[PDB]
């Protein structure tokens, strides 16, 4: 355990939309895999549909093409139609309001699910707390 054990409330019901405070984005994941944000909430692969496998452990997956969310070995997030343990996230509460979420595989490197103020998703190794870009907030669909 190298993290803390505060957990958001809500619950995992309905499927989300995940708005990064940073620049103001939803969390996307495109067909091809691709892992990205935009501001357009018309979107239709920003629905996501979180899931729990244990307390505080979440499936990230876009309940338009199925895709699940995954971070590869260098801390870049991508799409994949089978869930491995790459898909398995860190779901926590910060600054006592928003949700973040650790890749488990690299949680004890700290890396977050991330978003910069252009909408790019961040790597890995570039994450940490502290920072806006791993900030999230779950809205409704």
């Amino acid at each position: 355990h190298h993290h803390h054990f505060n957990l958001p409330p809500g619950n995992y019901k309905k499927p989300k939309l995940l708005y990064c405070s940073n620049g103001g984005h939803f969390l996307r994941i495109l067909p091809d895999g691709t892992v990205d944000g935009t501001r357009d909430r018309s979107d239709q692969h920003i629905q996501l549909q979180l899931s729990a496998e244990s307390v505080g452990e979440v499936y990230i997956k876009s309940t338009e093409t199925g895709q699940y969310l995954c971070m590869d070995t260098d801390g870049l997030l991508y799409g994949s139609q089978t869930p491995n343990e790459e898909c398995l996230f860190l779901e926590r509460l910060e600054e006592n309001h928003y949700n973040t979420y650790i890749s488990k595989k690299h949680a004890e490197k700290n890396w977050f699910v991330g978003l910069k103020k252009n909408g790019s998703c961040k790597r890995g190794p570039r994450t940490h707390y502290g920072q806006k870009a791993i900030l999230f907030l779950p809205l409704p669909v």
